[PDB]
RNA sequence: CAACGCCAGCGCGGAGGCGUCAAAUCCGCGACAGUUGACCCAACGUCGCCGG
DNA sequence: CGGCGACGTTGGGTCAACTGAAATGTC
DNA sequence: GACATTTCTCAACAAAA
């Protein structure tokens, strides 16, 4: 009841998308932005309630002119790093960046110190502004929901999952930090849910209760067809498959009725499913996301669940998951493993989960070779689709400026030889092409017909490199899950770092490396993707109920544990094996670093 | 011709098809907790500065 | 040609909050 | 009255540009 889970259903390719779903959708999205200017008008608000105050005012000001002194200053920087080819430009104006900064920095600092101090006197004020913001969205509820065909379960939803968003920016701005709301372009991608509510003496909403399309409590809102697992595991493949090919029916929401009134409206999703929930899970919800992946428009539904814990474990083996990005041999090694007993590495995970001796007590993770070159294959078919963006916007930009203007289809803005030449995207030529297609401009025959070549050729192109990378990024998350699941199987205890990979790639910036190579590194680290890696072992112990500790990764790759001595950073780690200060022992840092792990999980 | 992508969730492997205004599904194995937003990075195209 | 940076578009990688039900007003 | 829908809200403090 604690621990919730996902089953997802994949819903069928051939399905006609019904207009009700995308209408859905669409609300959903327009919702979405709808509060973000809400938010972007409460901000306003906020800041001006601060500025408000005489003090605040000040601070602001003077905020404000080391903002334009600093913004002059890395101008300059930047025009001298151009200049000299060296990232870190050795003019006199690099100092006077440095003292500007950390002088607006105090200067905002002192302004937060300010508001903070009179926070209590405007108190009433702000907290009329959140009233106005939340009694906005309440007639945003009914703009889209008592009169606005939007079913209740899809608002709540959206508005709940921003109303979180908002706070963990909020939180990321405590901390110093930039983050801010943005938009987002309508993609026909989404997400539909359905809340199924369990009240005071109400049965729990097992999956045979909601499979139950008769009688069921919940049929109004959703009706999953489900079979016991133990039935449903001992079957076929192939039986599994036909017997998971099942329609769900999902309560969509209302329509508009040519009288003016609503009518509610389901919809009849046929999925396949793969996998069932525990007769004893209470089912909690259910959503339709939508996703986009090249031209094509996907769909999977995914029923929540609480499902009750099946006990911790104790017996087995503590291992120890160190990350990484080096580039090896056989590929990259993501991570490096050691455990206090032998592991037998399953036949099927030969190649990815690889021992370093006969004592198989420690080794390394290899994302295969393959995977990068199949991600690779992206940019060089990228390079070809864009080279043959510019070359159709150059032919637009000739024949518009041979025939002059033409009327836009239905576009409010027409299009223009101006326009076209600064045209981005292939959205704009793709749309231009389909519009042009059906029906040339005046003279407008050739023209529209190397458009629909064009088009042609894009399509093709744009389906094959997102579909290739796709699935080659998938392949490898299907690997780290394998071994992921593994760890989780025979672990006693699991331990890693809280080694934020975030900070790793943002700070990547200030590496006093050319930055080609920071680059290169950085694209490894993202093909590898280390912190998915540690993500699935984390939660596939958590799933199994198998423990898991966390270690400061403060000294990790410095400290020699032999030694017990702290490295200095300039001791060529990006190279191994590292030659320990203490003790003049060219170490071996992946393994070093999993000793120590070891000890502090221990210790602790 | 191949390669690449698509063909009842996802990945790997096999058979048979389709070439995007398309098609057609079938079989074995493994894994599977997902939605959101924020941030960062990368790729690609065009261009600018400096240097060989 | 390579080092450094701008612009724009497109898409992925990392990290984390969250996964509800009482009250109310209909048919 | 059994069922579907409305409702509830705690809060500031962001960076390069």
């Amino acid at each position: 009841m604690t621990r919730v889970t996902v089953q997802t259903a994949g819903v069928h390719y051939k399905w006609q998308m019904p207009d009700q779903l995308t209408q859905q959708l669409r609300l959903a999205h327009d919702l979405r932005e709808d509060l973000v200017t809400l938010e972007y008008e409460y901000e306003d608000a906020v800041k001006a309630v601060w500025s408000s105050y005489p003090a605040v005012a000040a601070l602001e000001a003077q905020v404000a002119e080391l903002d334009e002194r600093a913004s002059e200053l890395a101008s300059t920087v930047k025009e001298e790093k151009s200049r000299q080819r060296t990232k870190r430009p050795s003019h006199p104006a690099v100092a006077q960046l440095a003292e500007t900064r950390a002088q607006l920095k105090a200067a905002k600092a002192s302004r937060r110190e300010a508001i903070a101090s009179v926070r209590d006197e405007a108190t009433e004020r702000l907290r009329t502004i959140s009233d106005e913001r939340y009694a906005a969205q309440k007639q945003l509820y009914r703009d889209y929901c008592t009169d606005g065909l939007l079913y209740w379960a899809t608002f709540n939803a959206v508005l709940d999952h921003h109303k979180t968003a908002v706070k963990r920016i909020a939180a990321h701005r405590k901390q110093g930090r930039a983050a801010q709301l943005r938009h987002h372009r309508w993609d026909g991608t989404g997400t539909i849910s359905v809340q199924l509510q369990r009240q005071a003496t109400d049965p729990a909403r097992t999956p045979a209760i909601i499979a139950d399309a008769d009688t069921g409590k919940w049929r109004s809102s959703l009706i999953v067809p489900w079979v016991n697992p133990d039935v449903w595991d001992t079957m076929d493949r192939a039986s599994r498959r036909k017997a998971g090919r099942v329609v769900i029916r999902m309560r969509c929401g209302s329509s508009r009725n040519p009288d003016g009134t609503k009518t509610s409206e389901w919809i009849d999703v046929p999925v396949q499913q793969h996998r069932m929930l525990p007769a004893d899970a209470d089912i909690t919800a259910a959503q339709l996301t939508v996703r986009r992946e090249g031209a094509d428009l996907r769909a999977t539904i995914g029923i929540t669940a609480k499902i009750p814990d099946q006990g911790e474990v104790d017996e087995g083996p503590t291992i120890a998951v160190h990350l990484g990005w080096r580039s090896s041999d056989h590929g990259t090694v993501v991570a490096t493993w050691r455990s206090t007993e032998p592991l037998d590495i399953p036949e099927t995970l030969r190649g990815v989960i690889t021992t370093q001796s006969a004592e198989r007590t420690v080794g390394s993770i290899v994302v295969p070779h393959r995977i990068e070159q199949r991600v690779h294959h992206h940019a060089t078919v990228a390079s070809h689709r864009d080279l043959a963006v510019d070359s159709i916007r150059d032919t637009l930009v000739a024949w518009l400026t041979e025939h002059g203007p033409q009327p836009h289809p239905y576009d409010g803005d027409p299009i223009t030889a101006a326009s076209v030449q600064r045209w981005k995207a292939p959205r704009r030529f793709a749309w231009l092409a389909l519009q042009w297609r059906d029906t040339p401009p005046p003279e407008g025959a050739d023209i529209a017909e190397t458009l629909e070549a064009w088009r042609r050729a894009d399509k093709k192109l744009w389906l094959e490199s997102e579909h290739g990378r796709g699935r080659a990024l998938r392949h490898r998350t299907d690997l780290h899950r394998q071994v992921a699941a593994y760890f989780a199987g025979v672990a006693g205890r699991i331990v890693v770092d809280d080694s934020d990979i975030a900070q790793i790639a943002g700070t990547a910036k200030h590496s006093e490396l050319l930055t080609d190579v920071d680059r290169q590194i950085a694209r490894r680290r993202a093909i590898a993707a280390p912190g998915m890696l540690r993500a699935a072992i984390v939660a596939a112990a958590t799933r199994d109920e198998v423990p898991t500790t966390t270690v400061s990764h403060t000294g990790l790759s410095r400290v020699h544990a032999a030694c017990g001595h702290e490295n200095p950073a300039d001791d060529r780690y990006l190279m191994q094996p590292v030659l320990c200060d203490g003790c003049g022992r060219t170490y071996d840092t992946d393994l070093s670093a999993t000793i120590l792990m070891l000890q502090r999980a221990s210790a602790a």
